[PDB]
């Protein structure tokens, strides 16, 4: 009897863009209605690919929130298997605001057509909830937003020199990634950016897919200079920000004071916690990379900013930590455990997305594969770093939100853009699924509406 | 956990399109998982606003099975109150074959461009399961399709001739009703109806639309010639459809061995049983009617074939009964009883989808309002046509279908393309909702797909 179901849940709001689908949607757990949702599409945008997204601090979600979704295009509609005859795609990178009223989901603006940065990948709340970031991994550039007058407050793009220009050894073989503060170009402090200008290569790395670059399975103008930066996930103690970087797997510490990279944290387990950044010009940094022994995904803090997490994949499978409890110096942070697993020993699974426990006792990953290998949870002791269990959901299994009072894991599979696709709940206590929700989404993101900047930190801020 | 929750309901699949969201899907009612979906939009329709279905029988549907979906275009999509931008939307009126394949979704062919006819309001499957038809109602023509061949077996098109030309009384006066049996005019047999071509208004009738129609509230450039056909639905037993006219309030009765209309039963109550209709070319019938009482649009026949509804809306809201028992002779069919309730005195709620049970002792069917009163779900005992309980669902509700056990009826409701969305069930046994599952959907349509062609009888055949 399904009112007692969703009873248990709490009063709580899951948003989840649709990719694929064109959608985004909200879901109140505690009645299992679905309060809003908006379709790309309705609205002009012929190409819909909506992608990553955060919500803002809300006092009363039910009455209102808004958030930011943003969308990739080009030809990005044709790496998912759809045998679409489709000969132009539009050109799609819309960064979009959205506001629920209480009954619907109002199109605010596109935050990419103001400022002239279209940015694919991920969305990040700042632990204020009063800005967001956006990276992208086919430009390699990073913003950080104001949300109030919707403008850019820092612009990044980072490039690779590779030691060896052979598009196989072109991160194997190690190179200088260059870090450089973008000006605008166009009149009125407009970036040049909208669309699929600046792409370095034609199409996203898919997950898993980082590889598939090196092996010239993907098209592009400057192939060997990419690193497919993620995202820019915040410390949630405020100050620092940590831009993943797949190719070269680093994540690169900022200071979001003076807008500056401080240090670079190396993915690989034996290799060095971290790299120095050289500055080089007044606007320009570097790192020397001897070698890349695995690329890296995922990343994140804990709740407390304590420790950081970065994914490394297929050359390697774990979960790297660095003992960040040093707030006043990133050089201090140190790799301090990695989480094994003698079933992450082939090119699959990828550890994945994560979400933690507000008290920081858990850590909650997904674990990805190919088709048709069932995906998963991995349940993590983040106290002594150690795998305390896997449990099965469905293909392709993509993000983690919990509910903000910690009782409820809530994650996304969304099946390949084109098999099974559900929304599942787990309960933190026996860490057991609790149940399966029905899906019309290719989801490679969710997000529980925060109430309060605590909330955040277990949110869309601190992890992808 | 909600395992046990799915259990109850059995291994059934619900269909569900998507309207504005552009998507169609399947759920598995079994687990919650969604199977597969298709958005339309990937594929290049640029205005897929997925409208009407039927599934076909399918002895394993988790195995495979197949259905067809169509798409209403053109200016349907600027009569939600969504604030979209676009000036040219695209024409629509697409007719899709889609095969699911136990794993995804398989766009099999576009039936519309492949015979000419773009037809955009209900789509029936026959009783055995080997063909369908399709109405519209902007252009008034409905036709029977081959499924193996995908082809057009007989096509037709009503038109309306007012006795008093004034737009406001070109029903309430009366009219003549001609009926033309269509013939391809393209080569390879194919029509030339493709897109908004036919169009005789811009856009389907929205329910009460008959009053705006009436008032000059519809653009079109042959407003008073217009019937707003909807569906044909099939007699079980065979040999028999009925064709709704929204506007005069009448289902033309077709056989389906010649092809030709034989009978028009007339809604409204007080009216007589039906009219006749007379042959005045090799291609041609008509119908006179000397006033229109009231529309009237959800048409229906019970399981065993013996009754047929149609739900006076608007100037009566009311559910019509005829005796059909006669499967020999659709002239003796006759008005038995009337469905009333001091609560239908208003304008609305409009009775509009139904579903009987199986056995056919209950018929439940759907209370529409506009925006904000609760619609919800009228119980009907279809033994003594009294109306046994109303219940509450949500915003814009829709269509009803039935698990084919008769253990649960499973019904969408939309809100108006913009608010609260979802899917109930309810218990046939005590007649209360068990609970509601999230859904990204506008859905106007909902099958659960059949094994047999007995379950046919309680699907998107006899009923809408
Ligand atoms: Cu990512
Ligand atoms: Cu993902
Ligand atoms: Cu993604
Ligand atoms: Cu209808
Ligand atoms: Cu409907
Ligand atoms: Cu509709």
């Amino acid at each position: 009897k399904i009112e007692e179901f969703y009873a248990q849940f709490g009063k709580y709001i899951l948003l989840v863009p649709g990719k694929f689908t064109g959608t985004v949607a909200a879901h109140d757990l505690s009645t299992g209605r679905t309060l809003a949702w908006l379709a790309g599409w309705n609205y002009g945008d012929t190409n819909p690919i909506m992608h990553h997204m955060a919500a803002f601090p809300s006092p009363d979600p039910y009455k209102g929130f808004e958030f930011i979704v943003n969308t990739q295009g080009g030809k990005n509609l044709f790496i998912y298997g759809i045998p679409t005859t489709v000969k132009e795609p539009g050109e799609g990178f819309n960064i979009y605001r959205v506001r629920y009223d209480g009954t619907k989901f109002n199109l605010v603006s596109n935050i990419a057509e103001k400022t002239g940065l279209g940015l694919g990948v991920h969305v990040t709340a700042t632990p204020d909830g009063k800005g967001f970031a956006v990276a992208d991994g086919q430009k390699d550039i990073f913003a950080e937003f104001d949300l109030a007058t919707e403008s850019v407050r820092t612009a990044f793009l980072v490039d690779w020199k590779p030691n060896n220009s052979d598009l196989k050894r072109a991160w194997l073989e190690g190179g200088t990634m260059t870090i450089t503060r973008l000006k605008p170009t166009l009149p009125g402090g407009k970036y040049d950016y909208t669309g699929t200008k600046g792409c370095k290569i034609d199409w996203e790395l898919v997950p898993g897919g980082e590889l598939f670059l090196e092996e010239g399975k993907v098209t592009g103008t400057r192939q060997t200079n990419v690193v497919a930066l993620d995202a820019f996930v915040y410390d949630p103690r405020g100050r620092w920000g940590a831009l993943s970087a797949r190719l070269p797997g680093v994540a690169i510490i900022f200071d979001r004071q003076d807008w500056e990279p401080v240090v670079a944290l190396v993915g690989a387990k034996g290799e060095p916690s971290s790299l120095p950044v050289k500055k080089v010009a007044s606007d320009t940094w570097e790192i020397k990379m001897d070698k890349v022994v695995t690329p890296a995904h995922q990343a994140g803090f804990s709740p407390d900013g304590k420790n950081f997490l970065f994914m490394n994949g297929v050359r390697q499978n774990n979960i790297m930590v660095w003992d960040t409890s040093n707030h006043a110096d990133p050089t201090k942070w140190t790799k301090k455990a990695v989480v094994e697993d003698p079933g992450w020993r082939g090119s699959y699974p990828n550890t994945f997305h994560m979400v933690f426990t507000p008290d920081g006792r858990k850590v909650y990953v997904t674990l990805w594969w190919p088709s048709p290998t069932p995906n998963g949870i991995a349940v993590v002791d983040a106290r002594n770093w150690k795998l305390l269990k896997s449990v099965d959901i469905g293909p392709d299994m993509h993000t983690l939100a919990i509910t903000y009072d910690g009782k409820y894991v809530v994650g996304v599979f969304s099946g390949y853009q084109k098999t099974a696709s559900g929304i599942v709940i787990m309960d933190t206590k026996s860490d057991e699924v609790v149940g399966i929700l029905p899906s019309v989404g290719g989801h490679h993101d969710c997000v529980i509406v925060p109430k309060t900047v605590e909330d955040l930190r277990c949110s869309r801020c601190t992890t992808t």
